[PDB]
C-alpha cells in the first residue's frame, strides 16, 4: 500500500517520523502484510493550502490535522474499519494526536497496478502474493 | 470528497482561497453535499515541476493553470459533467481563470473509503448518508 | 492520463526534464496516446518526507529514488507490464536511474472522469476517443 501523508507545517522531523512509524504501524496489522511494504511520503502545507471541515460532525480540528490517502490493493470492509480505529489508536498513544485531528480517504486498484522495482509486475509474476 | 489542486508559483494567497471557494461552491451544487463537506489541499509548482498540454485539444493554457484531482464516493455520469462547467463557470467569473486553464481527473472510491475522524467509518455506522 | 512524481532534492532541473521525457516517451509507446497526452506534476521531498522500502524484495534504492502514481483511464494487463518494463528501460538509459530505483502504483477511472479544458466531458462528448 501507498500513504500519502498531508499535513501543516509545524513539526520537527522526529515528530513527522514518529507519525510514520504509528501509521505504519497500524497498517501492518489491520492488513497483515509484511513490515518492509512500508511506503510513505509527506507534504506540509502552510494555513492557505489546507482546508479540512468536519461535514458536521463536531470533531475538533487543530493544526495538527492528518489528512491521509491510502492506495491499496482490495480490502475487506471489516480490514479497513479496523485499519482506522488502529489508526488514531497509534497516533494518541505514540504521538499524542487528537483523534479528531485525524482524516483519511482510500483508493483501491488490483495486482495489475503494482511494480516495485525493475519494472515488474511482482502480484503477477508471483513474487509477491 | 478530496480536492486536491496542483497549481504554479504565481498567486497570493488570498487568490489561492478565491479559487478553493470557488471551487468549493461547484462542488456542492453539483454533488449536492453539505457546504462543510469541505476537504482541499494546494501543491504550488516552479515551471520545472509540472507539464500539461492539450492532448490536440487547441487550449489555451498560461501559468494560471488549475491542475484538480478529485477522490469522491460514486456520481451518476449527469453530476460530474454539470461539475465541470459548473466549476469552470465559477472560475471564471470569481476568479478570472480562463477555462482553458482547468484540468480535472476523478477517481472514485465507496463508503468503506472514508473515516472522517475518530477512526470511524461514518458511511458505514450511518453517521452519514 | 496523470503522471504524479514524488522524488527527493538533488536533480537539478534539466535531470528532472529528462526523468520527464523519458517516462513520457514509456507512457506513449505502452498505451498507444498521442504525444501530446502530456500531464505531469513532480513533487521534491527531503529526507524526513518518504519511506520508501522493498517488501523483503532485494532492491537497491538510493536517493534517486522515484514513486510514481499513475491515474488512468482503463488498460490491459498486457499494456501495463509493457508500460512498467519500457518504463525502468527508458530511465536507465536516458537517466542513469538503476531500475531499482523506480516505483509505480496505478489508479483507474473511467471516460466520465477527465475534463481537459472548458468543463467539456471529452471522452463523453467524442471530442477524444
Amino acid at each position: 500500500a501507498l500513504l500519502k501523508f498531508d499535513l501543516f507545517y509545524g513539526r520537527t522531523d522526529a515528530q513527522i517520523k514518529s507519525l510514520l512509524d504509528a501509521a505504519h504501524g497500524a497498517m501492518v496489522d489491520a492488513f497483515g502484510v509484511p513490515a518492509n511494504d512500508r511506503y510513505q511520503t509527506v507534504s506540509q502545507h502552510r494555513p492557505g493550502e489546507m482546508v479540512l471541515e468536519d461535514t458536521g460532525l463536531g470533531y475538533g480540528r487543530s493544526s495538527a490535522v492528518v489528512l491521509l490517502t491510502v492506495i491499496s490493493r482490495p480490502r475487506s470492509e471489516s480490514q479497513k474499519v479496523c485499519f482506522y480505529k488502529l489508526l488514531t489508536g497509534a497516533l494518541e498513544r505514540d504521538c499524542g494526536i487528537s483523534p479528531d485531528d485525524v482524516i483519511v480517504a482510500l483508493v483501491e486498484n488490483s495486482d495489475a497496478d503494482w511494480s516495485f522495482g525493475r519494472g515488474r509486475a511482482e502480484f503477477l509474476t508471483g513474487d509477491l502474493v
